[PDB]
């Protein structure tokens, strides 16, 4: 039947030459190894200007997947947003002054909310700076931050010194004051667990949480309890007279400083959805909200967009379908976004022929309780399919060595990474069995450090290049390549013709 081929992400999995806190290099990995030795291979650039991000900044998910599904370099939305601060076209935005004009011509509050790091995955605390300039500037008087703690694209006990300077930048400016702070895995679920979100949104309108009149000493008395940044229970921050610094109300105006959709938009739903029934907001939830979002994050959400997206055309996903092929988009719960609206380019739509197989990741706070999560269930439902000669092109990613990695610790790391091993050497044998073409690759680093050189947890990604394995004897991949020439690759294989969109170029020699 079927001679497929596919394209499978080991997602967070890069070569870096140090071993030390080197997950993927210290794991048994007898599949990778035998694929990489005996057939053809090279290496990418996943950071940086190669895929549309500022110089020396790491790549991710949303990054990886959205370059490697467009076969061209994506222009990212930290690089386009830092450019419109630099040519002073930032404080100029539309929606940013139509928010601030709606505060101050109603008599409410504008809140600012969003990650609270130079993490640049999905903000960037510079962003916050200049909005809270722009409120100054516009003459704003009420402004409150709603601070994310993140601890998982930084340092994960780092958020005394991005308070600190958020404290001096509201003394400097004149204006702003911290409202609520609430780690990210609250804040910023993506995996549909609605009691934590749940809990950041009660903070925020409720004024419900661990209160402080002090927001050092909120972070200093989680740290005791053992619970770091990322983790932080949404908290209040109090006045002298023990009420909260503020809370959202009817006619407010919100601006949600994160650039990236997949963690934005759950909490995003919550405050401007007319009917929600994920959970009961409560009779007295805020209505008539000026919700502004900085990029788009979903239709669902009733707000504003910021910074207006532009379509992606031609996509890999796009030519499949052009062409009358069938494809199978597949990964577990934690990257299923991924193979899916981001590989597509940033679209929810299948494309027509594309069928998409979701697999529940293990009901556990974190991964590294759990290191194979569900590869094997995702393994398991994919074979099944590959047996059915069924589809002519598959896009799989194994979440582990990325997910198990943000632990910042290597052992559980490290039987993540055999696991996935395990896994790809059924997956690539199944298709090579069925006369098919791998392209085992990955969209960025992390699993290669999960430990600093002093021993503590690295809980972020790399910016180490990612490995390209193609399993076709005969033929040669050239060197210094980037993501965007994995789809002009692919459709190399499948003998497809390459759009002109796809400015990326075939690996095969
Ligand atoms: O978990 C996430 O949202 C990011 C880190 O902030 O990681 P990844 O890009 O791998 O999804
Ligand atoms: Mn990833
Ligand atoms: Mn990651």
């Amino acid at each position: 039947s079927k001679k497929p081929v596919a394209l499978i992400i080991l997602d967070g999995f890069a070569l870096r030459d140090e071993t030390y806190g080197n997950a993927v290099a210290q794991a048994n990995k007898p599949n990778f190894d035998r694929y990489w030795n005996e057939y053809p291979h090279t290496t990418l650039k996943a950071c940086g200007e190669a895929v549309g991000l500022p110089e020396g900044q790491m790549g991710n998910s949303e990054v990886g997947h959205l370059n490697i599904g467009a076969g061209r370099i994506v222009y990212q939305s930290l690089t386009r947003i830092n450019i419109a601060i630099r040519e002073g076209e930032f404080d100029r935005n539309e929606t940013f002054l139509a928010a601030m004009n709606h505060v101050k011509q109603h008599g409410t509050s504008l809140h600012l909310f969003g990650l609270l790091s130079d993490g640049g995955v999905h903000s960037h605390i510079h962003h916050l700076y200049a909005l809270l300039r722009l409120a100054a500037k516009e003459g704003v008087k009420r402004v409150y931050i709603h601070g994310f703690l993140d601890g998982r694209d930084v340092g994960p006990q780092t958020a005394p010194q991005y308070i600190k300077e958020l404290q001096e930048k509201i003394k400097e400016y004149g204006v702003g004051e911290i409202a609520t702070l609430s780690g990210r895995y609250y804040s910023m679920d993506r995996d549909k667990r609605w009691d934590r979100v749940e809990k950041a949104y009660r903070a925020m309108v409720y004024g419900e949480g661990p209160t402080y009149r002090d927001p050092l000493e909120c972070i200093e008395d989680s740290y005791k309890h053992g619970i770091y940044d990322e983790f932080v229970l949404p908290s209040v921050i109090v006045r002298e007279d023990g009420r909260p610094v503020a809370t959202i109300q009817d006619n407010d105006a919100i601006i949600f400083y994160n650039f990236r959709p997949d963690r934005a938009i759950q909490i995003s739903n919550t405050f401007t959805n007319e009917d929600f029934r994920e959970f009961d907001r409560g009779p007295k939830h805020p209505k008539h909200l000026f919700f502004v979002c900085l990029t788009h994050f979903s239709e669902t959400v009733a707000g504003y967009v910021a910074f207006k997206p532009t379509n992606l055309d031609n996509t890999i996903g796009e030519v499949l379908s052009q062409h009358g092929l069938r494809q199978l988009r597949i990964a577990e719960t934690e990257k299923y976004p991924h193979v899916t609206f981001f590989m597509s380019g940033g679209r929810e739509e299948e494309f027509p022929g594309e069928d998409r197989i979701l697999i529940n990741s293990p009901k556990v706070p974190t991964y590294d309780l759990k290191p194979e999560m569900s590869a094997y269930e995702v393994t398991d439902a994919l074979l099944k399919e590959i047996e059915a000669d069924k589809y002519d092109a598959i896009i799989l990613n194994y979440a582990n060595p990325d997910m198990v990695g943000h632990s910042g610790k290597l052992e559980p790391t490290i039987k993540a990474v055999e696991a996935v091993d395990e896994c790809l050497g059924k997956v690539v044998d199944a298709i090579l069995a069925k006369g098919g073409i791998a392209i085992i690759t990955a969209d960025h680093g992390n699993a290669d450090e999960v430990l600093t050189p002093d021993g503590k947890p690295q809980t972020a990604h790399t910016t180490n290049p990612v490995p390209v394995i193609v399993t076709k004897k005969g033929i040669k991949l050239r060197d210094g390549g980037i993501l965007g020439d994995l789809a002009p690759t692919m459709l190399d294989l499948l003998g497809l013709p390459q759009p002109k969109e796809m400015t990326g170029k075939s690996l095969i020699v």
